[PDB]
């Protein structure tokens, strides 16, 4: 439980090294290269897609938070357990009431600033009207790598580690997709006009640009792991839920050359 | 869905008032009377049952947030359920990390002010050594009324009504107990002493009185109820609920009355 910690948190650096989730190795990122106008119809399908992960995401961690609590209103729980208890439900936190500074500065108030909410509001309802309404039966079919995350997610909210396993994948990636997601959508062009204009329009881009390359510097999940029974666990999750996201944002990839 | 809103509410403080669960009715706040020095064993004793029964309530409860929250990755949520998920996640913030300012202000930090924790370690702590090893075997046996109570909770932590039927109940009761709390240990005496001398030993019991008593004058938890299928469902389970929380409170008044 001493350099085991440590071995635990290099490891799965080295299960997302592997599934090639790191900015240089998952072809969406390289969505940067594709200055290729993003068609809006591409720039809709991935943000529909996109509104289902998130949603999924936040509510299968608040869901794997509670299975966690499930066991804890009986088991004793040592203080570094509670601290990581405290941690997750802090991040979570985030997505489903903006409580990062980053995010209440900017964010919708009330439910209109859960974040999948929020991001079909300003992303996926603006690029609706450039895209004809037969189209979007394109988005309204889930290819299988997006579906098979999905399918993690909701396994993983039953899972006593599952919150643990996607809030540490999740914050590795976070950027990237988010810069992913602001060069994308800057080059999604109607009749040769930016569809998303002005600053304001990319409110929900940037504030996740700016709450995560903060944190990225001020440096755990993985509290929440005991045993080494639990550890070995845990990097199996993690191997099978970050080879689904890559997979997933593969379709992201492909999608914006299509 | 639009009186129907109305006439729950006022079948829940139906139901409450009918459980005995008011400030006028509960044996258990009937302590004021009990100027009898409320003997340490006797704090002791339900000090013990308390920090069980407390800690079950946080954690059952965001069990329950989970488990609406798996329902909710799939299924299309109101905006007023989405808030609603948002009011449940808030409230519950406050046990698990001293959201409301009237509590981080004084509660400690960290895992350390889970108000379960807190509560063991400034009134189960301080009169376990005024308590003999064996006479601490009268609390490690919980009663049927409170081992009820803890099972409802058990349930609840898997209904996907239990968060707000737990929240819902508890806030109708939460000062009356706040107050029963600073009577009854300011009436503990050691050969004549205050166990519980100085005014920042009480912090858990005040910070409490006053975070409940501020909440009930600037007036909802029941917006995540849908259906009159769910609002049956939802008056049955707090007929339940509401019973056993008299019923343990009255293990309360018992024990003080030897
Ligand atoms: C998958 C979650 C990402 C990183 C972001 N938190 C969002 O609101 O979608
Ligand atoms: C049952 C919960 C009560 C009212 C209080 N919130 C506590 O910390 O115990
Ligand atoms: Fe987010
Ligand atoms: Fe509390």
């Amino acid at each position: 439980s001493a350099a085991a910690r440590r071995e635990l948190d290099e490891r799965t650096d080295r299960e997302i090294d592997r599934a090639r989730l790191r900015r240089a190795d998952n072809g969406f990122f390289g969505a940067a290269r594709n200055a290729e106008t993003v068609s809006a119809a591409a720039g809709y399908t991935v943000a529909v897609w996109w509104r289902q992960m998130t949603k999924s995401f936040m509510f299968t961690t608040l869901a794997g938070l509670g299975t966690l609590a499930r066991d804890y209103a009986s088991r004793d729980a040592d203080r570094e357990l509670l601290g990581a208890f405290q941690t997750v439900y802090q991040v979570i936190g985030d997505d489903l009431d903006n409580a990062a500074p980053e995010f209440s500065a900017v964010a919708p108030t009330g439910p209109a600033g859960i974040h999948y909410v929020w991001w079909d509001d300003t992303i996926v309802a603006p690029l609706a009207a450039h895209v004809p309404e037969p189209d979007r039966d394109a988005a309204a079919a889930v290819p299988e790598p997006i579906r098979a995350l999905l399918a993690n997610m909701d396994r993983l909210a039953a899972d006593p580690l599952g919150a643990a396993v996607q809030l540490r994948v999740v914050e590795t990636i976070a950027l990237d997709i988010a810069v992913g997601f602001r060069r994308m959508y800057g080059k999604v062009l109607v009749d040769g006009e930016r569809v998303f204009g002005s600053n304001d329009q990319f409110a929900w881009i940037d504030a996740h640009i700016k709450a995560e390359t903060v944190h990225a510097a001020q440096v755990g999940m993985t509290g929440l792991v005991t045993d080494e029974a639990q550890a070995a666990e845990f990097v199996r999750l993690v191997e099978e839920y970050a080879r689904h996201w890559s997979a997933a944002l593969e379709c992201f990839a492909d999608c914006l050359t299509g």
